[PDB]
């Protein structure tokens, strides 16, 4: 029922999920200025050396690559994290313009789409069992602005054809997702949420001060897609994040300067 129209779109989502209203929703506007500088914070750890692309979905809402999560292959740790979190999945939130698509905006500023990278804390086994804990998820958020081909996001953005519609899958492996980083690992580091239904908040989000920059003829295709499924009436699959939610009693911490 949930999507991103004028019927079913984030401000309906609490009357099914009421956690919507709650104290550590995410995204969030993060200020720059006030972000809080912690000298403690170690470098992100990032090991995606031997990561196993191995699919990429449709589902509705966005498209995921997803990763074989059944070995310690792709991980994040280190950063503000105490455990070993892996790599399940990647997608994206974007706009029907470049003037906006990101859930996190920095001092107001929305990018035109941003990236997660959802790892799940291998202490809790599986991924089903992660989400029902308060740091059961690490969500690293990249944001894209126009300019530059990214040449690394080229493989996913040419197999969009195959998967325009929700439920269509295809075969993806051998992606790799460090083709997707910028050159800087400085973060912005709050405990939040989902974004998405059922927003729950199981999620330490680290979100890099640097974007990385994709085409305008790549983020024309991501617009391509389809909410809909095969059967039915086109509606494009665009502006599908969840604005800013209130920061409410949470303090955004940063790596840097
Ligand atoms: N935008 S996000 O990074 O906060 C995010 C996830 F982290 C996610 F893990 C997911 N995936 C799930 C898969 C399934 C279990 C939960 C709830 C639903 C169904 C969405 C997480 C998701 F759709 C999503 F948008
Ligand atoms: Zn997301």
């Amino acid at each position: 029922h949930w999507g991103y129209g004028k019927h079913n779109g984030p401000e309906h989502w609490h009357k099914d999920f009421p956690i919507a209203k709650g104290e550590r929703q995410s995204p969030v506007d993060i200020d720059t200025h006030t972000a809080k500088y912690d000298p403690s914070l170690k470098p992100l750890s990032v090991s995606y050396d031997q990561a196993t692309s191995l699919r990429i979905l449709n589902n509705g809402h966005a498209f995921n690559v997803e990763f074989d999560d059944s070995q310690d292959k792709a991980v994040l740790k280190g950063g503000p994290l105490d455990g070993t979190y892996r790599l399940i999945q990647f997608h994206f939130h974007w706009g029907s313009l470049d003037g906006q698509g990101s859930e996190h905006t920095v001092d107001k500023k929305k990018y035109a789409a941003e990236l997660h990278l959802v790892h799940w804390n291998t202490k809790y086994g599986d991924f089903g069992k992660a989400v029902q804990q308060p740091d059961g998820l690490a969500v690293l958020g990249i944001f894209l602005k126009v300019g530059s081909a990214k040449p690394g996001l080229q493989k996913v953005v040419d197999v969009l054809d195959s998967i325009k519609t929700k439920g269509k899958s295809a075969d993806f492996t051998n992606f790799d997702p460090r083709g997707l980083l910028p050159e800087s690992l400085d973060y912005w580091t709050y405990p939040g949420s989902l974004t998405t239904p059922p927003l729950l908040e199981c999620v330490t989000w680290i979100v890099l001060k640097e974007p990385i920059s994709v085409s305008s003829e790549q983020v024309l295709k991501f617009r391509k897609l389809n909410f809909n499924g095969e059967g039915e009436p086109e509606e494009l699959m665009v502006d599908n994040w969840r604005p800013a939610q209130p920061l409410k009693n949470r303090q955004i911490k940063a790596s840097f300067k």
